Formats: structure tokens, sequence, C-alpha cells
């Protein structure tokens, strides 16, 4: 064979995609997978044999795409008929089978279509959705026991959370969360009737188009109500669903809800954000036998506020507890700005610092009896990399291990893991800078003990392709540092002049400077087209500590788009960058970023793109919105809301070429952003190149891809020759 | 001196002016003059005086004005907010005109769909909240008429979306009797009809809905009712309603229109919804019962067996002094619409004009003569003359007046008569610079020259505009008319770009000796461009071969008649042939990415802007009239095979550009949505453009963007 460079045509049809291996555990030292001829294969690490427990002739008889073992292992549930609504929710039918009796269970039928479907922690319960109404099934051949009845489509969601929920907050498609042994059901109750609709034109293929309504609050619009209740499983007739007492410093003005976390059968914590983002409180409710309620304490509410910005992240980080289930370990940032890993006994205020640097902890992924795994930057100082640390609790001389940072040192420095049930064995998932890989670990000494998915195919198909050159380095201007990814062509030449292309995305608690592995359009731009690439965090991005994150509060569209401008002027200077040929592209934020960076009047970028822009924060979601931007009245920020958009910079595209595209059915980023933009430059008397998507979601998936991909490559084509 | 710029077409520098003379007598004639005043000139004692002052139009921001018949009153219109193509709604002020101040007391609501005087006297009908009320004078309580009118379901005295559109071409749905004595109205119901809803942005924080009833290919269609009260006594029997035909109730139906004989004496017109047949019905009043009969032996049929009943209207009567006979324009034998005589029966019909030529409009009836504008002057079916026949003299008479008045200068015109045809305008509109002049209704002769347009004449003296040809080819016993557009020093040994104009739809004609200077005239004055304008199957006013061609046959002969052209126009010698492109809006839009996904490689490139996809989106009055319905038992096949989307895969190699405004209420964003969809489908590339919250025609700076960027589509695809 010959070396050959990347085309479009291998990024589109995902010739070189990469297989990842999560094992689906069933216990401590058993899990599931699904095998090529699609059988269900429970491999047991102890015994190291594996035997057939769903057979491919089970699944094909009622065309299942999706299985799901009860805890018991008496039933398998067979999921068909999958139907996508949002990112996260769809609809499906399910069956139940029988595997002790090898036949299905036949009788009191599963109705269609269920909204979410899942089997108590132990045993053999069932809980679903259906018509946005909770069922509950003992065993399943019963009939079911009906929870809710005030169910009803786009108005009252119960066990499913509503459009703004699944999107904003939740970015799961349940909201129902059974007790560690199945005593109790905990569940949401949304309720969007007094919520502003978005409606938007569904073409189809019949002679007439449809509107579709969707309940969305804009930001400052009226916002959906939630009341979370828990019902006793055994015996629900009995006392009812009980709703869960909200602090008193909770519901004294507009609130969400977080998340749940069960900690015992009879103890439970849930989270709470005022509405006004930048304060969230952790209460734990205790279950009491004299009224058959949920008593929460004051006692027992633990706040978290941020003087400096918003309280977390993209989300409230959850609390992992301890073996004695009162204390727990949590992820909040400490005295100079860094979110480490905190161990909360009592109280806040007596909270003792796990991890303390100039660096970031991202993720708690198990607290044992005398373990602590969790995920970081620290290795090398680098805040793209991931790594998985285990460090000692409750030993006299502590310990800390980093159980994948000399792994695979120069091929694996992005790292998720999985752990089995009490942490007896994990799996860690490499995900960059090199080829994929998934192996399994001994959880007592972190020793490899196979590797579930190595990537042999991808590694040999990749042999005679020319791929681009990858480099994570930083900058440092103005006490900023700004860490960027450029990805370099196929025999590189410093001496030369490449045109540069900008990937931008900016928007807060971002990264986009990873060690991650991508076979992506980018990768074929630099490889074919000969252009440099550039990605590039500046203010606004996550892992750096809180005066990096919070730079851009209440300034939206300012600090991002200077970062990504005073990158371009270093890059230029670097003598490799032809400043004649410049670009910017961009999709959501990204799109928003690269239209007010296209339009600052520097002279640097040539010509620009935005996919699907966010043009006015007047637009999006009040849970996006005000989380980093705050209230849009003449008492809080309307000035800067006034300010910050993408229509008072239209004068300002007259000598660039700016390409606006734009799906028509976005439910999340709205086709009104485009539409006002659009109408901004008609008004302004500036020419721009326009493309619409007919029906398509905010992601384009499908064809839609191929053609938004290729009609971007040639409108740089053009740009750059 | 100089070529024209993209900046003098758009800001409509070289545009002209035209005197259409607001008639109120025989002798008289109303124009709002330089300072705003309205002024009354009459013609026989010629002086003029201000009647209503610039003072008291701006002291209710009046933008227009109805002086009553009687002279005692005239209507203040301001607020105007536009609707539809012709509807709008806006506040009326009466003003006293004799005591020298508005009229006080029982004020008119806000807004007002539609409001008129009686032809004789102060009698006021209007339309509120889709209900018609009655003032018998100015500052008296209106009498409510009807009652049913709700929003966007019943109408009355109004036509809903689709009749207003396809069917009356007009704002109202009421017409008073010549005296007064009774009014007659329209009721449409909407209720079952599907509705049509598109996002409207405006500036708001969240969109909103428009729903509009509008009934697509073979969808339920709204339903008439005519209703005729007496304005004297409309308490004592009420709105009595007009007996619809036996045959044409017998299945749908729509009204054409409605022409008032006599007090006593009505004339309706009706068409069935299978468009090949349409009735004209002549009621009369009777004191017996004080209702309206309508005999079997006054229904006069007029039907097509090749094709659809008329043009794009059923052609109405002109009647007699006797208002027993009528004057019709319909088809001969041969196939030529021609202007008939009508006493009894359709059967005895006296052909009045003949020949390969037709009679396009018949202007006024008199006593002893008779005014009618067609083609017959020297064979040019583009043209418009004005010409005077006798009726009743026993050697008759004939003279074209218009054909010699101004020869070079002008061949297309038309006529505005005053009462009794006393005197009549003649406004010439091309091909030279239009002029407006005022003639003698006796003689014919000019008295004077009402608009010359002189700052026009001077403007272009120094501008190099392209020579305009219009022209025939002669292929395969089909002749195509085309008009051909070419660059200033047009030289006949060089290849030059070649840019076809279309529209191509039936009942239509682009070819016409009308004076324009438009994109396509800079394109050639300035871009070096030839421009080409061809009329082919389809296309009206050559005879009914031609015209019902493409009955049922939609998107298949006006298509390959532009191919025909093209390879005729190449075979000129002086058309360059790989650079040749195709635009469009509406109609054209769909003949344009037709012709272009052809497979012919005959065109480079192609732009469609607002086209229509498919004729399933389209409104059934127009669509079902030339292609019939959409069902098995009927054309659905065609139907089927007549839509771009099917011809996606043909775009591969051409250059596509697809504009369409999103708040399309007309030809709806579907379309173009549409054929987006195909393309992503079949895996081919193109350029589009969408206009937020623009109508059809895209008024406003939404003009100036989009012939700005066609130009530039056409700039590279040219270079
Ligand atoms: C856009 O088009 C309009 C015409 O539709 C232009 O308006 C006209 O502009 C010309 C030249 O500036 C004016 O002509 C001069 O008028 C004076 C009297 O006012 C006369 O003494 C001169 O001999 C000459 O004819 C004209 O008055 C003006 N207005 C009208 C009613 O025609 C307009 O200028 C065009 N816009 C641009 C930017 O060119
Ligand atoms: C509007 C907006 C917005 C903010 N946003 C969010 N949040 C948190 C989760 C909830 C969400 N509502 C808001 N997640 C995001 C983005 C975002 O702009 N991009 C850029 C982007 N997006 C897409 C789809 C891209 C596709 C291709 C290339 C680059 C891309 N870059 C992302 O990738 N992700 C994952
Ligand atoms: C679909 C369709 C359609 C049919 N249609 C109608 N009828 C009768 C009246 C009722 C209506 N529903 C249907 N009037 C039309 C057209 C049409 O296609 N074009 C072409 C055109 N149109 C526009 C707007 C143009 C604009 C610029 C240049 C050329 C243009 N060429 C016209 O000009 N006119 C005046
Ligand atoms: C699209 O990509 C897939 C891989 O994602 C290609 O399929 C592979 O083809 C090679 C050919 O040697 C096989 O050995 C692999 O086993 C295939 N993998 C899978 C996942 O099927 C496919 O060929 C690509 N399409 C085209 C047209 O090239
Ligand atoms: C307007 O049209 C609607 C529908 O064609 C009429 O309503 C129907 O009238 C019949 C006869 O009175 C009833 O039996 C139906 O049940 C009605 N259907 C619906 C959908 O309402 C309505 O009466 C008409 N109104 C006028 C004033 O003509
Ligand atoms: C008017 O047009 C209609 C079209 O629907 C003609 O009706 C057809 O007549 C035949 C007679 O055998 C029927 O079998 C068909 O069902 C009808 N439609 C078609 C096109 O198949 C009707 O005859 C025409 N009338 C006139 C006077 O020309
Ligand atoms: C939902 O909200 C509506 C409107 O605010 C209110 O009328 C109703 O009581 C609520 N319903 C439920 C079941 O919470
Ligand atoms: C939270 O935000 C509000 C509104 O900006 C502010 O007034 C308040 O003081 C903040 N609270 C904390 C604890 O930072
Ligand atoms: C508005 O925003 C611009 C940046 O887009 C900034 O330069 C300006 O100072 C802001 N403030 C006001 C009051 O306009
Ligand atoms: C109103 O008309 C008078 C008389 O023609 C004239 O003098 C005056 O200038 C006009 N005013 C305006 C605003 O045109």
């Amino acid at each position: 064979n010959t070396m050959r460079a990347l085309t479009l045509k291998d990024i589109l049809n995902g010739t070189f995609s990469y297989k990842t291996f999560f094992p689906n555990w069933i216990s401590g030292q058993e899990y599931l997978h699904q095998s090529a001829d699609n059988n269900i294969v429970l491999y047991n690490i102890e015994t190291g044999q594996s035997y057939t427990i769903l057979s491919n002739r089970t699944m094909k008889s009622v065309n299942a795409s999706n299985y799901g073992l009860s805890p018991d292992r008496q039933f398998v549930y067979l999921e068909s008929d999958y139907s996508k609504l949002w990112r996260y929710s769809y609809t499906a039918t399910y069956y139940i089978y029988d595997l002790s009796n090898g036949e299905f269970v036949r009788g009191n039928e599963l109705p269609r279509p269920i909204q979410y479907l899942c089997w108590s922690p132990v045993g053999s319960k069932l809980a679903y959705v259906y018509q946005n109404n909770i069922y509950l099934k003992q065993r399943p051949g019963d009939p079911p026991f009906q929870i809710t009845f005030n169910g009803r489509e786009n108005k009252i969601f119960n066990g499913i959370p509503d459009w703004v929920y699944e999107e904003e907050m939740l970015a799961t498609k349940y909201a129902l969360w059974w007790s560690p042994n199945g005593k109790f059901l905990a569940y949401a109750e949304f309720n969007d009737t007094d919520i502003p609709v978005i409606a938007y034109s569904y073409y189809g293929d019949e002679q007439y188009p449809r509107t579709i309504n969707i309940p969305y609050p804009k930001a400052g619009a009226k916002n959906p109500v939630v009341r979370i209740f828990i019902i006793d499983t055994t015996y629900p007739a009995y006392v009812g669903p009980q709703e869960v007492p909200v602090p008193a410093m909770i519901a004294s003005s507009d609130y969400y809800f977080s998340w749940l976390t069960w900690v015992t059968d009879e103890r439970v914590c849930l989270q709470w954000l005022k509405r006004v983002q930048n304060v969230s409180v952790l209460s734990i409710c205790d279950f009491r036998e004299d009224w058959q309620t949920w008593d929460c304490p004051k006692t027992q509410e633990h706040i978290e506020e941020s003087r400096t910005g918003w309280a977390g992240g993209f989300f409230v980080s959850t609390p992992v507890f301890s073996y004695d289930a009162i204390s727990y370990y949590k992820i909040f940032s400490d005295k100079d700005g860094y979110k480490h890993i905190h161990y909360i006994k009592d109280t806040v205020e007596n909270a003792i610092q796990i991890t303390s640097g100039k660096w970031e902890a991202i993720n708690i992924f198990r607290v044992t009896q005398d373990s602590l795994f969790y995920s970081s930057n620290e290795f090398e100082e680098y805040p793209g990399r991931r790594n998985i640390y285990r460090i000692s609790i409750g030993s006299y001389p502590p310990s800390k291990k980093c159980v994948t940072c000399h792994l695979r040192k120069e091929r694996c420095q992005y790292y998720t893991a999985s752990f089995s049930d009490y942490a007896k064995y994990y799996a860690l998932v490499c995900y960059g800078p090199g080829i994929p890989i998934s192996t399994l670990h001994d959880g007592r000494t972190d020793q490899e003990i196979k590797i579930l998915e190595e990537n042999k195919e991808l590694e040999n198909a990749l042999k005679n392709i020319q791929l681009p050159k990858e480099e994570i380095k930083k900058l440092e201007v103005d006490e900023i540092t700004l860490w960027y990814k450029m990805i370099l062509p196929p025999q590189f030449d410093r001496s030369k002049k490449y045109p540069l292309l900008i990937q931008v995305y900016g928007g807060p608690c971002s990264q986009s400077v990873r060690s991650v592995f991508a076979v992506n359009w980018i990768s074929y731009l630099a490889s074919k087209e000969g252009m440099v690439i550039a990605l590039v965090d500046g203010r606004g991005t996550a892992f750096q500590g809180d005066k990096l994150l919070y730079a851009v509060y209440r300034k939206l569209g300012v600090y991002e788009v200077e970062d990504q401008i005073t990158a371009v002027r270093k890059f230029i200077e670097m003598g490799f960058i032809d400043e004649k040929r410049i670009a910017i592209w961009g999709w959501s934020y990204g799109g928003y970023v690269s239209s007010l960076a296209l339009a600052s009047g520097t002279g640097l970028f040539k010509c620009g793109i935005a996919v699907a822009p966010v043009s006015s924060w007047e637009y999006y979601a009040s849970v996006y919105t005000e989380r980093f931007m705050g209230l849009p009245t003449k008492d809080d920020n309307l000035e800067h809301y006034k300010n910050s958009t993408v229509m008072a910079r239209a004068e300002y595209f007259r000598n660039v070429d700016y390409l606006l595209i734009h799906g028509t059915a976005d439910d999340n980023v709205h086709f009104q952003n485009s539409a006002q933009i659009a109408k901004a430059l008609v008004n302004a008397q500036v020419d721009f190149q326009a493309m619409w998507y007919s029906d398509q979601n905010h992601g384009l998936s499908g064809l839609s891809t191929n053609h938004l991909y290729t009609h971007m490559t040639h409108f740089l084509k053009q740009c750059f020759s």
C-alpha cells in the first residue's frame, strides 16, 4: 500500500472510528456484554469462564436493541422500538423474559410506548413511566399499581423530566430513584402549565406542516415547578406518596431541584439550587416511624455558595457517602479557588480538605471502606489530561497512588473508570492522545488482568494514513495562560505560510484542549488541505481554578472572544501563519463566539462560519443563561443582555465573508437566533452566505451532517484560494 | 455617458409617473397636488379649486380620501396597516365639507377592514370585525347587516385568504346597486379548511405562530353564500339569499363575480370546482315576495372542452343601455378569445370581433360606442391598442384610437373613462417613455397631456440603456415570442453570457411592449450580458391551442420551450454556450429549477426565488384550474411526476441558488424546505438564502439584499 491523506468521505463514513469497552457489571466479579452475533455473555473474572444468558434468537424474536437483567437474575427486560425524543429521552416497547422458565412473561402486558423503565436494586420489582405517569409492578406478570394520576403531555411530568430539566439540569431521561433495597421509590413532579412555549414548523412528508410546541423558559421567563415525592413500594396504598420538605431558604424564591442521592433505605440526600444559581443546599432527610413521612432538620442542611460566580460548574457536584452513611466526600472550591475533594462529617465549617494544589479534582468514582478513587489534572501540570488516583482512608500513614500516570505514558493520558460492585475489580477506558484502549484491573493491586478492547482494527487501518500532528502547548499573555491544541499538516515546515482555521466553543465550564484522540473534520483539513488548526482555551473555561472560570461571570461574549484574538496574534508572530488567510468556525456557543470574533473589526479573520449559533441571551433557556449571566432586569444585568448580542455587531460584517447555518427544527438553540442575525444583516445592507436544514435537530444528524461538512469545506477552500 | 448601476435600480432612480384621474363626475376629477391639497379639476369650464386642504389631512395623519357622490362629505383614511396583497385595515374620519368640521357623534370603530360610499348620496357601507354595518347618514348609528363574522372563520363583505388572492383579486366582497337601493354581499366560511402555520419572529422574546385557513390542492374549500339587502328598509324583510343555479350547486363551486345591471336586476357569475365550466345567472327583483328570482331561461353556460374557463378570471359581461343584452369576451370557433354579443341565448351569440388575434378587455359599452383593447395592430401579441367600434348604426364603424397616436413611442395602452364616457384618459406604458394623455370621449381628440414624464426623459439622457427587441422563433409549428435585451455597443461577432428570465405560468405573458428600467436592464447595461424572456405554450393572447397546451401537464412544455429557445439563441453565434443561466420567482422559480435539472447541460447556474416545488403545496383555486384534482380517478399521477424534488439528482453538476421568505403566505416556505431536504438526501451541493418575516414579494431592504446576492451569484458564475 501507499501513504495517503485523509478524505472528507473517510470522516463522514466514520472509517477511523474507535471501539470502547464499558463492562455492564452485575455483581462484584461478573459483567455482561453483547457478542459479535448479538448474544449476551456473562463473564466471571474469578472463575474465568463465560456463558450465554440471552441468545441472539431471543433478541431477534422481538427485534430487541437493548436488554436489562434484573438483580435477582430471574428476568431480563428486552427493549425494542427505540424512538428518540430529545437529547436523552426516548420511547420504547419492553418485553419481560422469564430466564428461569425459558419463555416470555405473558399476562398483564406492559403498555406501549414506555417513556422510562428500570428494575429495583434488588429482586424483580419494576418501575415504569407511561403517559407521564408512574406505575409499579411487584412481579413482572402482576397488574401495575398506578402511583401518579396528573400526568398530561407537555404539562405535568412524573418520573421523567420536562424539556428544560432534561437538557440543562439533570442531563438524563429519568427522574425516579429506587432506595438501596427497594423499600422506597423517590420521584419528581414537574409542572410546565404556565411556561411560555416555543413553536416551530415541522414539514415532514405530508401536504401540510405541523406546529411543534415545547414549554421552554427563555432567560427571565416563568420556570417549571418541581415537587419531590417518596412512596413506600411495599405498601403504597397505606399512606401514599409523601412530599419531601424543601429547605426554608430555598423555597423563599424560585428554585431548581439539582439531584437526589439515596444513602440508606431510611435516609435520602437532596440537592437544591436557588434560581440565582450562586447558592446550593444539600439537605439530608431521615424517614420517621411515628408519621410515615420524611423529616428534614435544619441541622442537616449544608449550604454551598459562591461569592465570585456560580455554584459548581455544569452541575452542582454530588456527594459520595462513607460506609457510616453520615459523612460524605464532595468536590468544591478551596480557599485559593481550586475545586478539590473535601470530607464533611458534621458541618461545612469543619470540612477537611482531602486534595490540594494548583490543579482540580474532576470526579469521585468510588468511596470504599479504605480507598477513594478520583480523576484529576495533577499529572505533569497539564489541564487537558485525566488520570485516575487512589488515596487511602483511615490508615495512619496515608497513601496516594496514580494508577494510570505511567500505565502507558506516551499513548494514554485521558482516562475514565468504571467500578464493579464494591470495587473488587475495575475497568479503565483510555480515550487518547493515542489510539483508545480499554483494560480491566484488580481493585486491590491495580494490576492489569486483561485487555478488554485494544483497537487493533483501527491501528492497522491508520497505517497508510497521513494523520496530522497534534500539539498541546500554552501561551502566557498579561498574567492569563491560554492552553491551545495545534493540529499541523503532514510534512509541516516552519519556514512556510499556512492558512489558519480556529475551531471555537469557549462556553462557561467547558474545555476544548483535551488529550483525546479523534479523527474529525479538522484532522482532514490539516491532512489533505494543508491548513493549520487551533483550539484555544481562555477565560470562562474550567479545570484551571475559579479565577479563570468566573472571569466571564455576567460578561458573556466579551473575554472568550478577546482570548481567541490574543491567541491568533501570537500564532501569527510564530512565522508560519499566512496573516491574509485566517478563518474561525464554531457550533452553538462556538457560533456565538465566531460571529462576534468575525465582527470584532480587527482584520485578523478573513471569513467565518456560525452553525446553529446563539444570537442573544434573551433567546436561550433560563437554566443555562441565568447561571452565567444573571437576571435580565433593570435592577440586575439587563444592560449586558442588550450589549452582548450578535445583531448589535451587524455593520461590522461588511468586509468579511460570513457563513450562517441553522436547522429549522432546532429545539435547543431555536432557529429564531439565526433568523434575527439574518434580519439584522439585511437591515445593515451586509452580504452573507446562508444555509438551513429542514426538520433537523440541533446536531444535524444523518445526511445533513454530510451536506454541512461538505458545504463548509467549499466555503473554506474558496476563502483560502 | 454612463452605464446603469445596481443602486440606480434599487433606489428607483429611473421610475416613471402615471396619471389616472380620480373621476367624480363626467367632466370632473380629483387629484392630490404638490402641497398635499386635494384639488378638483373641471375639463369643460377649465377651473380648479382645493376641496380638502393639506391642514385637514395632516390633522388626522390622512394618507387617502374618498369624496361622497353628493359631495356633502369626504372620508379621511389614516393608519394604513397592510394585511395581504389587497387587504388592509385603517381608521376613517368623515369630514362635513358643507359645515367645515369633522362629523361628530356615532364615531366609526377601529380598525375598519373595508369602507365605501353608495353610488349616489351619503350612504355608508363598512366591514368591522368581519361584519357589515350601514350608516344612512355619516353621524347616524349603524344598522348591523351581518352577525356571524368571526376572525379567520366567517367573512362578510370582505373575502377570505384564498378568494382575495386567486379569485376576486380585490379587498372587497360587497357591491352597491346603481342607485344605492340594494347592497349585495358575500359570506365566506373557512371553518373546516386546514390552516397553514408559520413562525413570525418579530422583535419579541418568543416568536408567534400565524395561522391562515388555506386550501391546498384537493383540500376542503371555503363555502360561499351571496345575499342582497334593501338599503332603504333593511328591517322589513332582511337579507335575501341569491339562488345558486341547479347545475352549479350539484357539487363544489366558486363565486366568480357580481355585476349590477339596474337597481332591480343583478348578474352573478359562478364557477364549478372543476373549473372548465362557468354559469352567468341573471336575477330579477320581485315586488310580490321582495326576493330575487333567478330563472333557468337566464342562465348562460360557458364551458371549455379543451381546457379551463377564461384566462386568470372568467370574463365579466358589459351590459347594453337596454339592460337585457350584454357583451362578453370568450373563445370563438377557431379558438381565439373575441367579443361576442348575447341577447337571448349563448347559442344565438353574435361574434363582434374576429381573427388570429385576441380581444383583451372591454372598457366601456356606451349608447353608440364600444371601447376595447387588443393585439390586432401589426400582429404583435405583446402590444395593447385601444379600438372604438359602433353599435346600433346601420353601416358599422371601427377605428384604432391609439395605433398611430404616437407610433414609435406608444404601443401598450390602458384607458380610464369618466362618467358616461364624456372624456377618457389614455395611459401608455411603452415601449418608449410612458405618457398619460386626456382625450375627448366623442371625437377621440387629445385635449391635454396629463403626465409627459419630462423628468425621466432628461435623467436618461446620459444613460446608455440596453436595446430591447421583440422577435419570434418558429420551431415545429410552435411560435415562441421573445424579448432580447442587448448590451450597449453590442457586437454580433463576440460571445456574450446569457441570462434567461422566466415566469411561464398559464394565462401569463412576459414579452410585452412595456417600458421598464429593472435589474435585467442593469445586467445588460453594466455587466455585458444578453437577457432573454421567452413566451411558449401556456402563455395567453395567442389563441387556445397555445394556452391550453399545458392543461393538466404543468412543468413540462413551459420548461421545454425555454430549452428550445436557448438552443436557437446559441446557434445565432453571439452566445457563449459555457456561460448560460436561468432565474425566476414563484412560477418562474419552479420552471428555472426544472430547466436547470433537465440534464441538457445548457444552463451552468440557476436561481429560484420563492419557488413552487410540488402542486400538492399550492392553493386549490389556482392549482386545480390548470391541473385538475390530485385524486387517483383524476390527475394524481401528474401531480407526483411534476415535482422539483423528483429531479434532485440532476442538480449535481449545476450551481443552484435557492431563495425563500419564511413568512410567505402565498407560496409557503415549505416548498423550498422540501427542495433543500431532497438535495441533502441526494448529496447535492447548493447555495441558499432565507428572508425572515418577509412576504412573497420580499418588499423593503430585503429586495436590496436579494438583488445584490443574486448579482454576486451570477458574477461568480460568469467569470
Ligand atoms: C433615488 O431616486 C430619486 C428619484 O426617484 C432621486 O430623487 C431626485 O434626485 C434628483 C437628483 O439629485 C433631483 O433632481 C433635481 O431636482 C431639482 C429640483 O428639486 C432640479 O432643479 C434639478 O434639475 C434636478 O432635476 C430630484 O429633485 C430628486 N427628487 C425627485 C422627486 O425626483 C434620488 O436622488 C435618488 N437617490 C440617490 C441617492 O441618487
Ligand atoms: C447553545 C449552547 C451551549 C452550551 N453548550 C453546552 N451546554 C451544557 C449542556 C447542555 C446545553 N444546553 C448547554 N454543552 C455544549 C455546548 C456548546 O456550545 N458546545 C459546542 C459545540 N456543540 C456542537 C454540537 C458541536 C458540533 C460539532 C463541532 C463542534 C461543536 N461544538 C458543546 O459541544 N457542548 C457539549
Ligand atoms: C406560484 C404562482 C403563481 C402564479 N402567479 C400569479 N397568480 C395570479 C394572482 C394570484 C396568484 N396566487 C397566482 N400572478 C403572478 C404569478 C407569477 O408566477 N408571477 C411571476 C413572478 N412573480 C414575481 C413576484 C416576480 C418578481 C420579480 C421578477 C419576476 C417575478 N415573476 C407573477 O409575476 N404574477 C403576477
Ligand atoms: C465505512 O467505515 C466502516 C468502518 O467503520 C468500514 O467497514 C470496515 O471495512 C473494512 C474493510 O477492510 C473491514 O475489514 C472492517 O471490518 C469494516 N468495519 C466495520 C465496522 O464494518 C466501511 O468499509 C466504510 N465504508 C466505505 C464505503 O469505505
Ligand atoms: C360554517 O361552516 C361550518 C362547517 O361547515 C358550519 O358548521 C356545521 O353546520 C352543520 C349544520 O348546521 C352542523 O350539523 C355541523 O355540526 C357543523 N360543523 C362544525 C364543524 O361546526 C357552520 O354552521 C357554518 N356557518 C355559517 C354561518 O355558514
Ligand atoms: C371538465 O373536466 C372534467 C375533469 O374531471 C371532465 O370529467 C371527466 O369525464 C370523464 C367522462 O368519461 C370521467 O370518466 C372522468 O372521471 C372525468 N375526469 C377525468 C379527467 O378523467 C369533464 O368531462 C370536463 N367537462 C367539459 C365540459 O369539458
Ligand atoms: C400546575 O400549574 C398550574 C398553573 O400554574 C396550576 O393551576 C395547577 O394547580 C398545577 N397542577 C399541578 C398538578 O401541580
Ligand atoms: C448571589 O447573587 C445575587 C444576585 O447577583 C447577589 O446579590 C448575592 O449577594 C449573591 N450571593 C452570594 C452568597 O454570593
Ligand atoms: C457595549 O458593548 C461594547 C462591546 O461590544 C463595549 O465596547 C461598550 O463599552 C459596551 N457598553 C455600552 C454602554 O455601550
Ligand atoms: C399647504 O398648502 C399651502 C397652499 O398650497 C402651502 O402654502 C403650504 O406650504 C402647504 N404646506 C405643506 C406642509 O405642504
